[PDB]
This record gives structure tokens, sequence and C-alpha cells, in this order.
């Protein structure tokens, strides 16, 4: 298992514009197009991201390309964030994938706000971190996904995804 397969399981794959769990227009493997309630706005953003007139529909290869760009951007964002980088660098490979999934889902600002859990992770207090991460709007809104990510930080194995 790796970060790509992990995220492909959590995000699914959809070739037509769809609304995500928060009701925002998205396409592909969780690629958020806009927070705007406007379908046309989402369609304009899609065409711009793909480089053609897609008419709200893309191919699998195009979805995979947006996904590659999005994973890369997510990791790079962590390395560029002063509150995140030190935590991420202290983690093992498995746990780093869990950090990346959270960032892909909620953005780096969002993750950088889990101050207390960040500290627990950095000190390798796994069970404690797991309990603190669950006290969040993130966990109450997407509990199955949050549980899988949380168990990954807690155990450092891919069991939740097998
Ligand atoms: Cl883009
Ligand atoms: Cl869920
Ligand atoms: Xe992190
Ligand atoms: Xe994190
Ligand atoms: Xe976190």
């Amino acid at each position: 298992m790796n970060i790509f397969e992990m995220l492909r399981i959590d995000e699914g794959l959809r070739l037509k514009i769809y609304k995500d769990t928060e009701g925002y227009y998205t396409i592909g493997i969780g690629h958020l197009l806009t927070k705007s309630p406007s379908l046309n706005a989402a369609k304009s953003e899609l065409d711009k991201a793909i480089g053609r007139n897609t008419n709200g529909v893309i191919t699998k290869d195009e979805a995979e390309k947006l996904f590659n760009q999005d994973v890369d951007a997510a990791v790079r964002g962590i390395l560029r964030n002063a509150k995140l980088k030190p935590v991420y660098d202290s983690l093992d490979a498995v746990r780093r994938a869990a950090a990346i999934n959270m960032v892909f889902q909620m953005g780096e600002t969002g993750v950088a706000g889990f101050t207390n859990s960040l500290r627990m992770l950095q000190q390798k207090r796994w069970d404690e971190a797991a309990v603190n991460l669950a006290k969040s709007r993130w966990y109450n809104q997407t509990p199955n996904r949050a549980k899988r990510v949380i168990t990954t930080f807690r155990t450092g194995t891919w069991d939740a995804y097998k």
C-alpha cells in the first residue's frame, strides 16, 4: 500500500463533476474545483485545470494527472509549513502517509490547527494522539475515513486499509 492507493480508496474516482461531502464541486480523485455554488464556475475551473473544453467530463488519465499534481502539492505544502514539517520529518513512512491524507483532505491550514495532536504525534504518544484527533469536527463529519486515518497514526501499519 502507498499514499496513492490509500487516497484512491478514501476519495474514490468520478469522471463527472460531483459534490463532495461538504457539497463542493469536485471531480476525479477528490480534486476540489471550487467552493462556489456555481456549476458554471466549477466548469470554468475544470477546463482551466485540464487545458481543454471538457464539458464537465474528463478521462481517467486526466483524473490521474490531477491526482499526481495534488499529492505532490500536498507533500510539498507540508514541507513548506513550519508547524508541520518538523512533525512530518519525525514520523516513519506509514505515518507520513496518514499526514498527507489529512492535508489532501482538509488543507494544510486545517491540519496545522491540530496543535495538540501534532505535539503528541511528535512525541510518539500514539494512543493519546488518536484520542485527541477524534475530538474534532473532522471525525464527526467523516467518521469512517477519520477512523481509518487515526488507526494508521496509532499503529503505524496499513491494517485499516486491508
Ligand atoms: Cl490545478
Ligand atoms: Cl466517512
Ligand atoms: Xe504532520
Ligand atoms: Xe498531521
Ligand atoms: Xe495532525
